[PDB]
């Protein structure tokens, strides 16, 4: 007789989990929450910033238990990165709902281990949709609510009332660190594209279409006598481009994607740059007054990711990524009074075995760092040569 | 399946706007939020305090249009402020409630432009009703809420569930500005009031009773022997005054207006300022233990608004305010080292016309002001004199 | 047609109070936030913290009466303090509910006088439960909400929806003394036992088992190779203590209390030290994997409580509590420089009567001391003798 969420936490509270951290750069602790998402695998995820340069993490329960976990990729643009637990067992996953079919009204939760409160549900609703603009060069199309966020809750789960996911408790707005009623989440769609990804390649492979833009705001609708006071303005399309293939010219306002409207220039950004190289789309464009509709396809790029840092754990130097197929990492730059270097490193060389250990990807490489050798033996190869370079 | 707001937001949220503003006393840059009225008009609404010395203010839609508003009058002493829009095209008005037949207990939901932030809307339920003293000498009778509010919130809306107005969003309680779940709200039905008023004078004519009196606590009913422990306390009538005409002594209590229970003297301040001279009404005493019902009506006063700055922009001097009927504007008050008064400008002088241009009103006048004469030719009298003043 | 707590809040409101409160230790002048037990016998409760060291204690209502206050007993471990009202007549007590049927899920409000902000109701839900370890010493088990609280809100209430008491809001957490959405409260049970003794004591008996322990995480349930990983475990029993006679081994670990799961230690704890000596008990173990049931009953202790000064209010010196059936005070401990002892205050002693008045307990006493003798007549008694001490 009395209304409550209880009966339905029972059930999803479960699929959250504490996250302790341990890293350097100089010794630091911290934490956060993360979720499960493959019951099986054992898949949570959090913000990147929880857990970057983390060296040791563990997880723990809503039921008290405590595991091991792994990195499995990390994408500081959206500030996602998925981890994985060592002996997964009796795990519970969650549901994920479409965050695009959300409206402002509706009501949502959010949980996570704030200050370390261990399982702290909150509640509110959906103060507002597609903000972003807080750190502008990130992909960040963020859903708003006024449910209780802090310290803690970062990575921790937001959901409506059906205990089916909708986005991440990413960050708060507030002057000296408190929730004043703002909070910030990465709406689930974006998400499960960020991991789907890194479940399979475990880095991020960004498709851009080739344009630059900025807010159609309503002075710029005036100036360019178009009757849209929200929306994405194309600058200038580059060549060979899919937007060039495509056929849109500079001058051109965006207003959906994929049947979805468009609030603004920024959520474009950060949905797109969700997805990728090569997923299919479909767009309503309006120049010159006329409604245009046109497909497309996300092309390569030249973005950076994943460093000898990320892998080495204290070997900075070059920065480092996968290579063709299975076919070995290759060192994308070393710098220059850099230690990775300073083993022999060099730009250009591709990494190709260790250890008498064959390596196809960054997997199989932070595979083997797992083992953790004492001595280090790589299995390089630099111009049309085969080399070692060692290590300890 | 899901009870949620969203499906009346959709129907509401229009009828709100971001206000933002410049303005000078030096130049400056501010936001607050206000709200449709009367859709046809362009009549929005906000707190005085968001636009005070306003210079330019434009609105923002919640469907991103921009229009620029012009003011149409200030009330400082309650904080309300009418604006008007230029070129209102396929507006959203709001339903409005009775403030009056609310009970602490129900949910409201309060939206608004916090911190530049765009449509915000936040939830939570009536915390208390008639919360008055932030700044004793104001009309006030807050209605005070848990929802979330902050800077960029004033002048925004607060709901019930019916996406009908209730009370203005105009300031919380908060060390180190930031929302401790302490916000407050002007009531619709006093709004409603110090609104419609202006719609037709670009004022406020201040109706008072004429007394004196204190908030009756329950040691005061002790000493003077009533059964009440809230209520107001008649210090001592005026002579001459509707309260003298009307029958009241000093030492009397009421408890009752038109109906409505008093919680105490701060509420009905703010209650019959915020009504018309000669609005009429009906109170409920206790002198001496008995009951009393009684008829009255607001009469004349001595109060202050409308000053040569809030019209000429600039030019300090004097105070300002219509004259008998629509007989034009008359000069309260010159200072001295004011620039009006350096201008030939002397108090008693009766502004007859302007630019060839009949003058019967502040209306008339600061619409003559928006033709923006660089020269500016007053058509005065002193005396029983025809004169002219200058300007550039 | 619109969902509301106003309805029950009519209903309920009443049954809470505004502390006001005057005290020394310099002189001072605070606030809290009470709550009706006992309709008839005026019996308020409130946070010890709210009204330690008080002077004089004014009680004011949610209809504007104001009553005097007395103490009746405090308990600055658990941090409750039983009041009662001077000449209390038609009052509303309130329905308590059993907070141990409790789930995270549920809604909860809170009301209070915050900041001096007479009756103040705010919304939310079980944030979480059992939570402890702001001051480890302390008996704390409370319920955790995003509920808004503050300074005032101590002694508030917080109750269901169906208008019926959970727990008493306590502290909250919030750097700069604010509402960040943390708050927490006391649950109603642990209240109840706290307060019942009281009732007839005028203090507390504090049941102890005899033993010590520390949280069972999950490391630990590993080192002693147990399936748990959250319980109270057994460091050391001891000896001639109820858990000596149950039968209880170091190394064991409780699960449950009376049927009820165990969080952890903390809440055991709290849990308990709230019952009264005597009260019987049943307990689920796990000694080397294997479930345990016993039965068991609080025994004495060596505790601490109501000084010279909780009821002298001035005349610090020797620690006092009840002796025996109704046989008098004892004075526990005089220290050195203590005016009580300049008096001629010795320990051992025993008063017996006063003012040729009859003491069987600090009830009676402090009952003489209302009376004010401006001299003081104590008939005590030193070994075999008979003596008394005088004062002023
Ligand atoms: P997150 O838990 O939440 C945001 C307000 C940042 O904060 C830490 C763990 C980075
Ligand atoms: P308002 O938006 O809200 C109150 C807390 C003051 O604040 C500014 C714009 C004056
Ligand atoms: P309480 O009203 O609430 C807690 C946050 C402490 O605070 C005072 C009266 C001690």
């Amino acid at each position: 007789q009395m209304p409550s969420l209880a009966p339905m936490l029972e059930k999803v509270m479960p699929s959250v989990v504490s996250i302790n951290v341990e890293g350097s750069t100089q010794k630091f602790m911290a934490l956060g929450s993360g979720v499960i998402i493959d019951a099986d695998k054992g898949y949570v995820v959090t913000n990147n910033h929880v857990v970057d340069n983390a060296t040791v993490i563990k997880v723990q329960l809503s039921d008290g238990r405590k595991f091991d976990a792994k990195m499995v990729g990390k994408d500081p643009r959206s500030d996602i990165a998925l981890i994985q637990i060592q002996n997964p067992k009796n795990l519970t996953a969650i549901k994920m709902a479409d965050s695009d079919a959300l409206r402002v009204g509706d009501y949502t939760v959010a949980i996570g281990n704030p200050f370390g409160l261990g399982e702290t549900v909150t509640s509110g609703i959906v103060s507002a949709l597609g903000r972003s603009g807080l750190n502008a060069e990130n992909y960040e199309n963020f859903i708003q609510t006024d449910a209780a966020i802090n310290r803690g809750n970062s990575g921790g789960a937001l959901v409506n009332l059906n205990g089916e996911l909708i986005g991440i408790n990413t960050a708060i707005l507030a002057p000296d660190g408190g929730n004043i009623g703002i909070g910030f989440a990465i709406p689930s769609n974006m998400v499960k594209n960020l991991t789907s990804q890194m479940v399979e390649y475990g880095q991020v492979k960004r498709g851009e279409l080739g344009i630059m833009g900025t807010e159609l705001n309503s002075e710029l609708a005036k100036a360019m006598k178009v009757d849209a006071q929200r929306g994405a303005f194309v600058s200038q399309v580059l060549p060979n481009s899919s937007a060039a293939k495509a056929g849109i010219k500079a001058g051109d306002v965006i207003t959906s994607l994929n049947g979805k409207p468009i609030s603004s220039f920024a959520a474009l950004r950060a949905q797109v740059g969700t997805m990728p190289v090569g997923s299919k789309l479909t767009l309503g464009l309006l120049r010159d007054g006329k409604q245009v509709n046109v497909n497309l396809e996300l092309q390569q790029s030249s973005q950076n990711q994943v460093d000898s840092s990320s892998i080495f754990n204290g070997i900075e130097g070059a920065e480092m990524s996968n290579k063709g197929k299975d076919q070995g990492v290759v060192v994308n730059n070393v710098k220059t009074g850099t230690p990775a270097a300073q083993i022999g490193l060099k730009k250009g060389d591709v990494i190709i075995g260790a250890n008498q250990q064959a390596v196809k990807n960054i997997a199989e490489l932070r595979k083997v760092l797992d083992s953790k050798p004492s001595v280090l033996a790589l299995n390089i190869q630099r111009g049309d040569s085969t080399i070692y370079l060692l290590m300890q």
